[PDB]
């Protein structure tokens, strides 16, 4: 059989963050556990998020491997009217 990818070796933590109107959130900050996936590991949001008004909006975070393997994680981001 074959050897496994990063992806079926590593676990994503997906993290809440919270924003206020108008900011833009980095995928990074939602993820818990960046320093355990491997060097080269990428992170995106995989739609834009809104950051127009107030309210919990889902999103989801694409993780990307060196050898190409994927996870996703979904989260929330709080954005807030300050
Ligand atoms: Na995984």
């Amino acid at each position: 059989g074959p050897l496994g990818s990063d992806a079926d070796k590593n676990d994503p933590a997906g993290k809440d963050q919270q924003v206020n109107v108008g900011e833009t959130p980095k995928a990074e900050d939602s993820i818990g556990n960046l320093p355990d996936l491997p060097k080269g590991t990428t992170v995106a949001f995989e739609t834009p998020v809104d950051t127009a008004t107030p309210g919990d909006k889902p999103a989801k975070v694409v993780v990307t491997y060196p050898d190409g393997s994927k996870d996703t994680v979904d989260v929330t981001v709080k954005v807030v009217d300050p």
